Protein backbone atom coordinates (compact mmCIF):
# COMPACT_ATOMS: atom_id res chain seq x y z
CA UNK A 1 0.00 0.00 0.00
CA UNK A 2 1.54 3.51 -0.63
CA UNK A 3 2.52 5.61 1.84
CA UNK A 4 0.05 8.35 1.01
CA UNK A 5 -2.59 6.11 1.73
CA UNK A 6 -1.85 6.61 6.03
CA UNK A 7 -2.41 10.40 5.00
CA UNK A 8 -5.76 12.05 7.33
CA UNK A 9 -7.64 13.98 5.03
CA UNK A 10 -6.52 17.95 4.39
CA UNK A 11 -9.92 20.09 3.86
CA UNK A 12 -7.43 22.94 2.89
CA UNK A 13 -8.13 26.79 3.24
CA UNK A 14 -10.68 27.06 0.12
CA UNK A 15 -14.19 28.38 -0.07
CA UNK A 16 -15.68 25.48 -3.08
CA UNK A 17 -17.67 22.37 -1.11
CA UNK A 18 -16.75 19.23 -2.31
CA UNK A 19 -17.15 15.84 -1.14
CA UNK A 20 -14.03 14.04 -1.63
CA UNK A 21 -13.28 10.59 -0.70
CA UNK A 22 -9.76 9.47 1.69
CA UNK A 23 -8.38 5.80 2.23
CA UNK A 24 -9.07 5.27 6.16
CA UNK A 25 -6.41 2.49 6.58
CA UNK A 26 -7.31 1.76 10.08
CA UNK A 27 -11.33 1.28 9.05
CA UNK A 28 -10.14 -0.77 5.79
CA UNK A 29 -12.15 1.74 3.59
CA UNK A 30 -12.54 4.75 1.94
CA UNK A 31 -14.64 7.22 3.57
CA UNK A 32 -16.08 10.99 2.46
CA UNK A 33 -14.78 14.28 3.87
CA UNK A 34 -15.12 17.88 2.33
CA UNK A 35 -12.68 19.37 0.67
CA UNK A 36 -12.20 23.34 -0.17
CA UNK A 37 -11.12 23.09 -3.45
CA UNK A 38 -7.29 24.25 -2.79
CA UNK A 39 -3.90 22.66 -1.47
CA UNK A 40 -5.28 19.06 -2.12
CA UNK A 41 -3.07 16.43 -0.39
CA UNK A 42 -2.58 12.86 -1.54
CA UNK A 43 -5.21 11.22 -0.11
CA UNK A 44 -8.34 12.80 -2.04
CA UNK A 45 -9.96 11.24 -4.50
CA UNK A 46 -12.63 11.70 -6.58
CA UNK A 47 -15.14 8.95 -5.66
CA UNK A 48 -14.81 6.02 -3.27
CA UNK A 49 -14.13 3.88 -6.11
CA UNK A 50 -10.26 6.29 -7.21
CA UNK A 51 -9.51 5.80 -3.50
CA UNK A 52 -9.93 1.85 -3.09
CA UNK A 53 -8.31 1.47 -6.44
CA UNK A 54 -5.17 3.38 -4.86
CA UNK A 55 -5.40 2.00 -1.21
CA UNK A 56 -7.52 -0.85 -0.53
CA UNK A 57 -5.34 -3.73 -1.31
CA UNK A 58 -2.30 -4.76 0.98
CA UNK B 1 -24.67 -9.03 4.40
CA UNK B 2 -23.03 -10.93 1.54
CA UNK B 3 -18.79 -11.13 1.68
CA UNK B 4 -18.21 -9.47 -1.97
CA UNK B 5 -20.17 -6.16 -1.21
CA UNK B 6 -16.80 -5.30 0.90
CA UNK B 7 -14.87 -6.05 -2.29
CA UNK B 8 -14.06 -2.67 -3.80
CA UNK B 9 -15.08 -1.91 -7.01
CA UNK B 10 -13.28 -3.97 -10.22
CA UNK B 11 -12.78 -1.82 -13.16
CA UNK B 12 -11.41 -4.55 -15.18
CA UNK B 13 -8.80 -3.90 -18.29
CA UNK B 14 -11.57 -3.44 -20.85
CA UNK B 15 -11.65 -0.71 -22.49
CA UNK B 16 -15.40 0.38 -22.60
CA UNK B 17 -16.80 3.38 -20.85
CA UNK B 18 -20.07 1.77 -18.73
CA UNK B 19 -21.35 3.40 -15.46
CA UNK B 20 -21.70 0.79 -12.93
CA UNK B 21 -22.41 0.80 -9.51
CA UNK B 22 -21.00 -0.76 -6.23
CA UNK B 23 -22.22 -0.96 -2.60
CA UNK B 24 -19.84 1.06 -0.37
CA UNK B 25 -19.89 -0.30 2.88
CA UNK B 26 -18.21 2.14 4.91
CA UNK B 27 -21.10 4.95 3.64
CA UNK B 28 -23.77 2.18 3.41
CA UNK B 29 -24.37 3.37 0.07
CA UNK B 30 -24.66 2.50 -3.86
CA UNK B 31 -22.19 4.56 -5.97
CA UNK B 32 -21.16 4.70 -10.03
CA UNK B 33 -18.18 3.71 -10.90
CA UNK B 34 -16.45 3.60 -14.55
CA UNK B 35 -16.38 -0.58 -15.92
CA UNK B 36 -14.48 -1.24 -18.95
CA UNK B 37 -16.78 -4.41 -19.70
CA UNK B 38 -14.19 -7.27 -19.37
CA UNK B 39 -14.08 -9.23 -16.39
CA UNK B 40 -16.68 -7.68 -14.30
CA UNK B 41 -16.39 -9.06 -10.31
CA UNK B 42 -18.98 -9.47 -7.99
CA UNK B 43 -19.67 -5.74 -6.77
CA UNK B 44 -20.64 -4.41 -9.72
CA UNK B 45 -24.59 -4.01 -10.67
CA UNK B 46 -26.76 -1.71 -13.49
CA UNK B 47 -28.24 0.25 -11.01
CA UNK B 48 -27.67 1.64 -7.19
CA UNK B 49 -31.08 0.07 -6.40
CA UNK B 50 -30.38 -3.08 -7.53
CA UNK B 51 -26.58 -2.64 -5.34
CA UNK B 52 -28.61 -1.86 -2.70
CA UNK B 53 -30.82 -4.78 -2.90
CA UNK B 54 -28.73 -7.04 -3.07
CA UNK B 55 -26.40 -5.64 -0.24
CA UNK B 56 -27.57 -3.01 2.37
CA UNK B 57 -29.22 -5.32 4.55
CA UNK B 58 -26.85 -6.39 7.75
CA UNK C 1 -42.51 6.77 0.98
CA UNK C 2 -43.19 10.07 2.57
CA UNK C 3 -44.04 13.15 0.36
CA UNK C 4 -40.38 14.87 1.52
CA UNK C 5 -38.00 11.99 -0.33
CA UNK C 6 -39.19 13.74 -3.50
CA UNK C 7 -37.01 17.28 -2.53
CA UNK C 8 -33.73 18.11 -3.66
CA UNK C 9 -30.97 18.01 -1.43
CA UNK C 10 -30.89 21.74 0.69
CA UNK C 11 -27.70 22.66 1.91
CA UNK C 12 -28.97 26.07 3.23
CA UNK C 13 -27.30 29.15 4.14
CA UNK C 14 -25.06 27.41 7.11
CA UNK C 15 -21.32 28.05 7.09
CA UNK C 16 -20.94 24.32 8.70
CA UNK C 17 -19.76 21.19 6.63
CA UNK C 18 -21.54 18.78 7.21
CA UNK C 19 -21.73 15.79 5.24
CA UNK C 20 -25.59 14.37 5.08
CA UNK C 21 -27.60 12.06 2.93
CA UNK C 22 -30.50 12.73 0.62
CA UNK C 23 -32.95 10.09 -0.98
CA UNK C 24 -32.61 10.29 -4.70
CA UNK C 25 -36.24 9.20 -5.51
CA UNK C 26 -35.37 8.97 -9.02
CA UNK C 27 -32.70 6.29 -8.80
CA UNK C 28 -34.06 4.68 -5.27
CA UNK C 29 -30.91 5.64 -3.94
CA UNK C 30 -28.90 7.54 -0.71
CA UNK C 31 -26.37 10.31 -2.20
CA UNK C 32 -24.40 12.75 -0.33
CA UNK C 33 -24.06 16.70 -0.07
CA UNK C 34 -23.04 19.63 2.20
CA UNK C 35 -24.96 20.62 4.84
CA UNK C 36 -24.34 24.12 6.36
CA UNK C 37 -25.40 23.76 9.94
CA UNK C 38 -28.69 25.70 9.64
CA UNK C 39 -32.27 25.37 8.40
CA UNK C 40 -32.18 21.53 6.89
CA UNK C 41 -35.45 20.34 5.18
CA UNK C 42 -36.75 16.77 5.65
CA UNK C 43 -34.80 15.08 2.98
CA UNK C 44 -31.49 15.11 5.03
CA UNK C 45 -29.97 12.16 6.93
CA UNK C 46 -26.47 11.53 9.08
CA UNK C 47 -26.50 8.38 6.90
CA UNK C 48 -27.39 6.64 4.01
CA UNK C 49 -28.76 3.87 5.83
CA UNK C 50 -31.17 6.82 7.22
CA UNK C 51 -32.16 8.20 4.31
CA UNK C 52 -32.96 4.68 2.84
CA UNK C 53 -34.87 3.79 5.90
CA UNK C 54 -37.02 6.93 6.03
CA UNK C 55 -38.00 6.61 2.10
CA UNK C 56 -38.97 2.66 2.87
CA UNK C 57 -35.97 1.92 0.70
CA UNK D 1 -33.49 26.49 -14.88
CA UNK D 2 -30.35 28.29 -16.78
CA UNK D 3 -30.26 27.23 -20.39
CA UNK D 4 -27.30 24.98 -19.77
CA UNK D 5 -29.38 22.45 -17.61
CA UNK D 6 -30.97 20.93 -21.22
CA UNK D 7 -27.58 20.14 -22.46
CA UNK D 8 -26.68 16.27 -22.53
CA UNK D 9 -23.58 15.31 -21.12
CA UNK D 10 -20.83 16.02 -22.92
CA UNK D 11 -18.07 13.26 -22.56
CA UNK D 12 -15.47 15.03 -24.94
CA UNK D 13 -12.36 14.13 -26.45
CA UNK D 14 -10.55 13.30 -23.26
CA UNK D 15 -9.27 9.90 -22.06
CA UNK D 16 -9.53 9.42 -18.70
CA UNK D 17 -12.59 7.75 -16.97
CA UNK D 18 -14.12 10.33 -14.39
CA UNK D 19 -17.84 9.99 -13.10
CA UNK D 20 -19.73 13.51 -13.58
CA UNK D 21 -22.87 14.45 -13.11
CA UNK D 22 -25.16 16.33 -15.39
CA UNK D 23 -28.93 17.11 -14.91
CA UNK D 24 -31.58 15.45 -17.07
CA UNK D 25 -34.45 17.86 -17.27
CA UNK D 26 -36.42 15.36 -19.34
CA UNK D 27 -36.17 12.48 -15.86
CA UNK D 28 -36.47 15.88 -13.44
CA UNK D 29 -32.91 14.16 -12.04
CA UNK D 30 -29.26 14.29 -11.72
CA UNK D 31 -27.51 11.42 -13.80
CA UNK D 32 -23.92 9.82 -14.05
CA UNK D 33 -21.89 10.13 -17.08
CA UNK D 34 -18.10 9.28 -18.26
CA UNK D 35 -16.09 12.70 -18.74
CA UNK D 36 -12.75 12.15 -20.03
CA UNK D 37 -11.18 15.17 -18.33
CA UNK D 38 -11.20 17.45 -20.84
CA UNK D 39 -13.30 20.53 -22.86
CA UNK D 40 -16.11 19.93 -20.21
CA UNK D 41 -19.29 21.76 -21.02
CA UNK D 42 -21.55 23.76 -18.24
CA UNK D 43 -24.07 20.74 -17.73
CA UNK D 44 -20.80 18.85 -16.00
CA UNK D 45 -20.59 18.22 -11.75
CA UNK D 46 -18.44 16.61 -9.58
CA UNK D 47 -21.89 15.20 -7.35
CA UNK D 48 -25.64 14.80 -7.92
CA UNK D 49 -26.19 17.09 -5.41
CA UNK D 50 -24.36 20.16 -7.17
CA UNK D 51 -26.59 19.30 -10.48
CA UNK D 52 -29.68 19.50 -8.24
CA UNK D 53 -28.53 22.95 -6.80
CA UNK D 54 -27.60 24.10 -10.29
CA UNK D 55 -31.01 22.82 -12.05
CA UNK D 56 -33.23 21.07 -9.88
Amino acid sequence: RPAFCLEPPYAGPGKARIIRYFYNAAAGAAQAFVYGGARAKRNNFASAADALAACAAA
